[PDB]
């Protein structure tokens, strides 16, 4: 997609060479933002075949407030298998924080339920936020949240979302991250009888791994195509009741997938 | 400053009229990003007069881990007064979250010190973050954090910082929140023997209150002056160690002050 290709080029032209955690090396930029009007179709990359199924199960895994990669296993998403313990556990990652942030004093705060309620009774709120950055528990997580904090906003019957992403693998992670969030807006929008607005993406350390150069270049030379369109075949009784079968994508005609090694 | 003036123009040109909790009414946009290279000069607005002292004292207060207004009083900072109880307390607002975030297992994390250790020992880390967004204590706060989460980055021996501000009163608040963060950056870089990099501001609901329209067009009619210079006259043994007297601003010649009412 234009915005995506443009950020990829910007990493190449201006990125600084950094030595990372995995000792792989990256080209890196700090601070970037991109806007997606959901009115113009689903931001699913067309410059590489992307698979909506991986995207969809991860999201629903989150809404369930799950942190065990089993569910993801029985659906063939394996990205997280390298991070779980022998029990298949990841610690209190995304899902746990989203559905049950533990108060210092015993309780759990359901951030999705709060946000649904705000969206329904106080759309003007400037405090409609979800945070996965639980300082108190970062030590227990297999990996610290990448997609750390997001905020919803309503203006003229449209639901907008901004995500703050502290760390981003432009080639591999970015395309999933974008689609996942785009998808949540749509689900939230339907449960709240609102129309879709903008999906705003802001990143922290935005990088291309030193061994994605060849893949990048190739991608950079493909022509973005018209964005597909999302279809929700039924209005579940709640945000927690979606199923993989409920979603469909029209007009998806991408460029073949491109293979690249994950830096672990 | 060019950047702040362009943001105002933008809210005027693209903002939507929104109701708000204070009942005043606003013009708002959602999602904005701007960058200040700290090397160009200290980002104190020149198109209306600012007072560096009040910004200094509010920051020293945050850094102390203080949440009571007494200190602010002793130094003629009264903005926080409306929010404070009978005892002068605000609840576990910024300062408290910064220096002693309460964990569920009876620990308190000091995020300022953690970020200093990371800058000294692992400046390439993609997780040098400070968050004031404590979900479990929000209900104890006099006001939920506006400037909520910030991340540091080092590149070419330079310190950068990205702030995520969920809610922004562009006319009144912003000038204070830009100078505040820029002084933090200078303080951290001095402690860490780094040079200052960029201060990147990112906003959530970025607004102009209805009752600031005239002040806002008057300000806009002014030509920005050249940015002042910050001089630190000492190198304290720690970040918790600065005094108001350590700082000097040079070359500040602002246009006249403009008063506007705060929406409560
Ligand atoms: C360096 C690095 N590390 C990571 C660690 C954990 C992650 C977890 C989720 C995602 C982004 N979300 C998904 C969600 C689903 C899939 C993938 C990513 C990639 N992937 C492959 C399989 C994963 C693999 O390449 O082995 C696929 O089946 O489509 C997925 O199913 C990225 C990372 C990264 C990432 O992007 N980069
Ligand atoms: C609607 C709204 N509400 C707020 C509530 C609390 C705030 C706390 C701090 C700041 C921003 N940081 C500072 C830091 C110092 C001062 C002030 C703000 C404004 N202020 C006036 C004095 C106002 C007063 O002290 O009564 C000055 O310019 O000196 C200060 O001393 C803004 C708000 C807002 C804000 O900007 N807008
Ligand atoms: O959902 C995700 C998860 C991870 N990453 C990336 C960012 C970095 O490449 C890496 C995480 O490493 P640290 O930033 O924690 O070092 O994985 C993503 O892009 N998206
Ligand atoms: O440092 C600060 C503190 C507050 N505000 C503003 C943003 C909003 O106008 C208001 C807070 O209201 P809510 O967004 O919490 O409703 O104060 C700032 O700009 N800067």
């Amino acid at each position: 997609m234009k915005q995506y290709l443009e950020l990829m080029q910007k990493v190449l032209d201006e990125g600084t060479q950094k030595n990372d955690r995995t000792g792989t090396g990256t080209l890196s930029i700090f601070g970037h933002q991109m806007r997606f009007n959901l009115q113009d179709g689903f931001p699913l990359v067309t410059t590489k075949r992307c698979h909506l199924r991986s995207i969809i199960h991860e999201l629903l895994w989150f809404l369930q407030g799950d942190t065990n990669i089993a569910y993801l296993h029985e659906n063939n998403v394996t990205i997280w298998d390298e991070w779980a313990d022998e029990n298949g556990d990841l610690g209190p990652v995304y899902g746990k924080q989203w559905r049950a942030w533990p108060t210092p004093d015993g309780r759990h705060i359901d951030q999705i339920t709060t946000v649904l309620n705000q969206l329904k009774n106080d759309p003007d709120s400037r405090r409609i936020i979800v945070s996965a950055w639980n300082v108190g528990e970062l030590d227990k997580m297999a990996l610290a949240p990448c997609h750390a904090f997001f905020q919803f906003y309503v203006a003229d019957g449209k639901l907008s979302c901004q995500l703050y992403q502290r760390s981003c693998d432009v080639f591999l992670g970015l395309p999933f991250n974008i689609a996942s969030y785009a998808l949540l807006v749509h689900m939230m929008a339907q449960q709240c009888d609102l129309e879709v607005g903008d999906f705003v993406w802001t990143g922290g350390d935005t990088h291309l791994y030193s061994n994605h150069m060849d893949q990048t270049h190739l991608q950079l030379s493909r022509e973005p195509r018209p964005l597909p369109k999302l279809i929700i075949k039924r209005k579940p009784e709640s945000i927690f009741d979606y199923r993989f079968e409920d979603f469909e994508i029209e007009g998806y005609d991408p460029h073949p997938g491109i293979k690249a090694p994950v830096a672990i």
